[PDB]
């Protein structure tokens, strides 16, 4: 499973879209979106995500670098279509390798829902979607931010 | 939420019953059961459970002190009535205070299911049951182990 650490996380369908906390805004419910890289080599802090892992399981918290908002399903409403947002508290996620290259699904534990990017349009908010076998938009790649 | 550490866990409905790994058996799929305290004052290692926590969540792993088997739902079959067993791999659980005091429900994350002890007979296996706020069979007291 992915080692704890700090990553740029890019969509597999839309490889030029990173997970990005809108406007580096620390406010609750700020949306999390798919957005072009906003600074080389690894973006500002709002496109870097630190993963903390529960040993011997695939459960993690994801926290941005700056501001330090965690990834959270808005209002803890774990249903299809629900928005991902920046919050002072995280939603635990299950990050699971897809049979793939170094590709992963970021899943809501035990619900069969996953983070998806529904459009390549820049700034498209990321939402939950149903886990499936053929959609690449709920597939994600992780790249370490250089120390 | 509960502080990480090593605990004896006693049922609320049946106060002479602790979560216990059958016969201190290290084998996979060994039943977890309700059973009287097997040693004073904190039982042997099969009745002592170490909790590991993912910070800022209520998700945890539970592992016996000896042998070191984790608490796992049989075949990761997260449905009503499924057996709890020891395994080399854990089922992440959500340990949530049930108001009261020192009382907690050990729930399956995001599902309406929780560990429950259906009878005070010695060695009755612990199994998942639907979450039910009024049922003491799925309530648990946690006492730090002095040993
Ligand atoms: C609404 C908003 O936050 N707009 C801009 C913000 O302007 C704030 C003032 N008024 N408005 N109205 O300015 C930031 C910083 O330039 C800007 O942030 C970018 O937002 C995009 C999505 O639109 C993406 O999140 C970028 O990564 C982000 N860049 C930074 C550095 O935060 C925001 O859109
Ligand atoms: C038979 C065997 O291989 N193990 C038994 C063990 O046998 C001792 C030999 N016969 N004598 N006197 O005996 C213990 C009971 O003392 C037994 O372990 C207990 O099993 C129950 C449920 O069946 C429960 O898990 C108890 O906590 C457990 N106690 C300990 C200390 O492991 C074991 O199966």
């Amino acid at each position: 499973s992915i080692t704890p650490g700090t990553y740029n996380i890019t969509n597999v369908a839309y490889t030029n879209r990173l997970i990005d906390l809108t406007g580096s805004n620390p406010a609750e419910n700020t949306l999390i979106i798919g957005h072009h890289l906003n600074k080389t080599p690894s973006g500002y802090g709002n496109q870097q995500w630190t993963l903390v892992q529960l040993p011997h399981t695939t459960i993690y918290t994801m926290q941005a670098v700056n501001p330090q908002s965690y990834v959270r399903v808005r209002d803890d409403n774990l249903v299809d279509g629900a928005a991902l947002v920046g919050s002072q508290q995280p939603t635990p996620v299950s990050i699971e390798s897809a049979g793939n290259s170094g590709q992963f699904r970021i899943k809501i534990p035990n619900l069969g829902l996953a983070l998806t990017l529904p459009s390549d349009a820049n700034s498209t908010p990321i939402v939950l979607g149903e886990v499936d076998e053929t959609s690449t938009n709920q597939l994600w790649a992780f790249e370490s931010v250089s120390a």
